[PDB]
């Protein structure tokens, strides 16, 4: 069989699963960047405030349109002056960017760009790109303070925040981001922003990787759908850090159900569920630089994911981001080596009351490895737990209206990861949360089956989310802190039960 488990039709999903959302309003904990009493389905939405507002600041970003971003000169009436210019070769648009970027001139290295636009299109596409879509990316770039009129915090370590923003917002700050205009965030040894992501796209152009015009077309198909028809929607952007998580060895909660599957990816087959992100701390990886596996890929067809970078601290032990609302604007195939950009995708999900697409993101990151046998020691296992915890837990909503958690082999791979220890912490975190689980082994079938054998093995008995735990501890002190173990887990939490 190609699945097993619980039927994934019986799993619940979103929009249908929900409470009505209250109506939408900015509060202390939640920035709204758009007139709510104008939000309206199928219009664009519009700005408050209605003329803009800086701050230049700690704990906001600072905007390329600032008056204070200087160089004293201008620094945006000097982009403004060298994005305007026509480009008919992309000489022209490194030299444009590297205007109002003069200190890394020598330092930013365009052969990705060049070579896209010389070496990869033909004649006819980069016309198109340099006479239609360039050109529309700057003038929503340079609309930045007509759009983005109210400044935006930073969701900073340890705050619960929300950000609640517009999808043409979004693409403004975005075409920023391609043209490399946010300042402060530039210098290898930078100290403000040392603990954000990369936000610029200047790695995007750099080196010879045959990723690199696939990243590309990724992206200006995006920018060029939202420069042609600008969208309507918002998305959502909240920071969640918990204080209180369980005594995992005194949990007497039962598990609840699977369904594990070989077929199928998160973001086609997990619709309306939760979609776990395998994240980087810095979260969207290398999307912008190197790295195209899970969370880049997810990041590149649903590229408002992006401008998470933008405002996301890196996330510690107890946090996560949730991003209700993203558009998937890219089909795929492949991954890292084989990935490549397939068709225009015209995303099909509903929106809810708030004009957000039905789609739901949570990006964790997993811990990295050196030592395989190093995830089985009990504070990193807790770790891992806490940590998916925080990332499926909502506080203030019932279990009745918790979508299935939608995820995969969390943090295996590059990170060292052991998918049978990884599945099981997801489903013990899920229990904790009480939601079900869809677990997809990405063509692994022998995974799909061991993972759905132990949790039959393990619902039968009615071993509680304590139970397991205990096991994995016990499993911890008699194959691993004196030992690759002579055991594996499943066969060791087989025997320890029976
Ligand atoms: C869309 N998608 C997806 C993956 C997974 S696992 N799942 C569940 C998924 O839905 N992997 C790939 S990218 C790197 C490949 N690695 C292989 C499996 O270990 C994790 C990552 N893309």
């Amino acid at each position: 069989k190609k699945w097993l488990g619980t039927p994934i039709e019986e799993m619940r999903r979103m929009p249908r699963c929900g409470i009505r959302l209250p109506l939408l309003r900015p509060s202390a904990n939640h920035t709204v960047t758009i007139r709510v009493d104008l939000l309206r389905a199928g219009e664009v939405p519009k700005p408050f405030p209605t003329h803009y507002k800086d701050l230049w600041d700690n704990k906001h970003v600072k905007m390329p349109c600032s008056e204070q971003n200087l160089y004293a000169g201008s620094r945006w009436e000097l982009i403004q002056t060298a994005l305007l210019n026509k480009f008919t070769r992309p000489q022209n648009l490194k030299d444009a960017i590297l205007k109002y970027n003069v200190a890394y001139s020598k330092k930013w290295d365009f052969t990705a760009l060049i070579d896209f636009w010389d070496k990869v299109l033909e004649e006819a596409e980069a016309q198109h790109l340099y006479q239609s879509i360039l050109p529309d990316m700057v003038k929503i770039a340079l609309c930045l303070p007509n759009i983005c009129t109210q400044p935006i915090p930073l969701l900073k370590q340890k705050m619960n925040h929300s950000i609640t923003m517009s999808q043409e917002q979004i693409a403004s700050l975005l075409a920023n981001a391609f043209f490399c205009t946010f300042p402060r965030r530039n210098a290898k040894m930078k100290s403000e922003y040392s603990s954000y992501p990369d936000i610029n796209f200047n790695r995007l152009f750099e080196g010879r990787s045959s990723r690199k015009p696939e990243k590309l077309k990724t992206l200006f198909c995006y920018f060029r759908r939202v420069t042609e028809k600008k969208p309507t929607g918002l998305v959502t952007f909240t920071r969640q850090s918990l204080e209180d998580f369980p005594e995992w060895e005194r949990c007497e909660k039962p598990l609840t159900r699977l369904h594990v599957t070989y077929e199928g990816t998160i973001e086609e087959n997990g619709q309306g569920m939760l979609q776990v992100d395998f994240a980087n701390r810095f979260v969207g990886g290398g999307v912008t630089s190197a790295g195209l596996v899970q969370e880049e890929i997810r990041f590149l067809i649903n590229p408002e994911l992006i401008i998470s970078r933008l405002f996301t601290e890196v996330l510690d032990h107890n946090e996560c981001l949730i991003i209700t609302g993203t558009e998937q604007y890219s089909e795929y195939t492949g991954y890292a080596e084989t990935y490549r950009w397939s068709r225009s995708h015209e995303d099909g999900s509903e929106r809810d009351d708030w004009q957000r697409r039905c789609t739901e993101i949570v990006a964790i990151d997993a811990l990295h490895f050196r030592r395989y046998l190093d995830q089985f020691v009990p504070e990193k296992m807790r770790r891992e737990l806490n940590k998916a915890y925080c990332g499926f837990l909502r506080p203030g909503v019932s279990s009745e209206n918790l979508s299935a958690v939608a995820t995969g082999n969390w943090g295996c791979g590059a990170f060292g990861g052991d998918a049978r220890l990884k599945a099981l912490i997801q489903i013990l975190a899920a229990a904790a949360a009480e939601r079900d689980v869809v677990y997809f082994t990405f063509g692994d079938s022998e995974l799909m089956r061991d993972i759905y054998s132990m949790h039959i093995f393990l619902t039968e008995r009615k071993l509680t989310v304590g139970d397991v735990y205990k096991l994995l501890l016990r499993y911890y002190n008699e194959e691993c802190r004196n030992c690759g173990p002579d055991i594996k887990l499943y066969p060791f939490i087989y025997h320890a039960v029976e």
